[PDB]
DNA sequence: AATTTTCAGAAACC
DNA sequence: AGGTTTCTGAAAAC
DNA sequence: AATTTTCAGAAACC
DNA sequence: AGGTTTCTGAAAAC
């Protein structure tokens, strides 16, 4: 069997980190090979584009206001 | 040769989208296989954890204030 | 609106 | 002139 | 602080 | 009791 997974956003940062770990690595590898190891800018843009792909322009704008 | 790349954050959303495209796919695949296709929550958490991994807790808190 | 791929052309490099 | 890759936008499709 | 991997135990499933 | 995977935190290292 195995313990059922909780939602990612309900987990401790610790447990969150443990689940994304394998993707965190893929992102790292990509950031290095293609974007000069700029994980922040990559994940930021992934998220922003992910928001705008959903027409959550208001939040996307607000995060953009936060980041400069 | 080839045209030199601009910084990801200076590009049009169009051009940004074109560069991350290959990683966008990897994220999609991961989100589907491991997080019930919840790209938003994945990228959000990747970014949040990426910020806190850099002790940018203030911004991380502010994005967390935005998202609920 | 968004998405996607295709077609074009200019721009920046060789 | 040619090459290339990147950037932009439009175009034609979902 | 952060990171990492290791060790533990409890928790939730079979 | 056993199994498993997940979650949490501590522990020992950078």
């Amino acid at each position: 069997g195995g313990r059922p997974r909780q939602h990612l956003l309900s987990l401790t940062r610790r447990a969150q980190k443990h689940r994304l770990r394998e993707l965190k690595i893929q992102v790292k590898e990509f950031a290095d090979k293609e974007e000069g190891g700029d994980v922040k800018a990559v994940c930021l843009t992934l998220f922003l584009l992910a928001l705008r792909a959903r027409n959550e322009h208001r939040q996307a704008d607000e995060l953009e206001a936060i980041m400069q």
